[PDB]
């Protein structure tokens, strides 16, 4: 494991917090920015859990190596630094306060589908429900124009800041959010990500619904095959919709870019009244 200066952070810079869910702590560091060097900035660092194999580590070490040549965006969880040299690899990256997307909205629903929650919170607004579709698109549209392949894109897999940014979560290395060519075919491509952003799009207007209700793994197969697709949710426009068949297209090639996808949620965004 050899030093990365660009990117290590000495050891004792960092005050270790409570565990996230190998594993994942919340803690804080001190002067992530060499310009604000007295400042504390609460961050995620993942490590190894204490039995853990030689792929782990090396997956470990990937993740990060591949996480640097990604580059930053506000819509993707970034690296921040590493420590790599007086004990343990501990890779730091952003943290996001409000959890991952699924729970964050299932946290939203009105009070009465249920609120699993027991800190429930303010319901989100049309415009707020259109507006975190359009983010996770920059995510996944900054990911692709990078030529990284997602493969697990899900809403348990879009984390929401503190700020509300959403932040796509796991880029760097479940049937029911996967296309039938990579189900089938384990072929995956931007347009099998694609397909995947259309479920997150129901997960999204469900509320953070669990999607094919009561359809086992062994029926889906063949349902897809069959033409299969989704309805659409209750409360849910039928532009919407639509946008979710495309990416739902049996045919990869005419499902729509990321690119595509955020011309159009910025043009929805827009147009979505913020009374609703
Ligand atoms: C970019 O991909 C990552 C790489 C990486 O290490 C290199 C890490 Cl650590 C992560 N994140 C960072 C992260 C940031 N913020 C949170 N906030 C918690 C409260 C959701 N979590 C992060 N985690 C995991 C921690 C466990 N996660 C959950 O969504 C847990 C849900 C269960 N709830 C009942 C809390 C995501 C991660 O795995 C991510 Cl998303």
């Amino acid at each position: 494991l050899p030093e990365d200066p660009r990117w290590e952070l000495p050891r004792d810079r960092l005050v270790l917090g409570k565990p996230l869910g190998g594993q994942v702590v919340l803690a804080e560091a001190i002067g992530l920015d060499k310009d604000k060097p007295n400042r504390v900035t609460k961050v995620a660092v993942k490590m190894l859990k204490s039995d853990a194999t030689e792929k782990d580590l090396s997956d470990l070490i990937s993740e990060m190596e591949m996480m640097k040549m990604i580059g930053k965006h506000k819509n993707i969880i970034n690296l921040l630094g590493a420590c790599t040299q007086d004990g343990p690899l501990y890779v730091i990256v952003e943290y996001a306060s409000k959890g991952n997307l699924r729970e964050y909205l299932q946290a939203r629903r009105p009070p009465g589908s249920y609120n699993p929650s027991h800190n429930p919170e303010e319901q989100l607004s049309s415009k707020d429900l259109v507006s975190c579709a359009y983010q996770v698109a920059r995510g996944m549209e900054y990911l692709a124009s990078k030529k990284c392949i997602h493969r697990d894109l899900a809403a348990r897999n879009v984390l929401v800041t503190e700020d509300n940014v959403m932040k796509i979560a796991d880029f760097g290395l479940p049937v029911k959010w996967m296309a039938p060519e990579a189900l089938f075919d384990r072929i995956y491509t931007h347009q099998s990500d694609v397909w995947s952003f259309g479920v997150l799009l129901w997960e999204i207007f469900t509320l953070g619904g669990s999607p094919y209700p009561g359809v086992p793994v062994e029926e889906l197969f063949k349902l897809l095959k069959e033409g299969h697709r989704m309805d659409k949710p209750s409360n849910c426009t039928n532009e919407l919709y639509m946008m979710m068949r495309d990416c739902w297209h049996a045919v990869p090639s005419q499902r729509p870019t990321f690119k595509q996808l955020v011309e159009d949620l910025d043009r929805i965004v827009a147009l979505t009244s913020n009374q609703e």
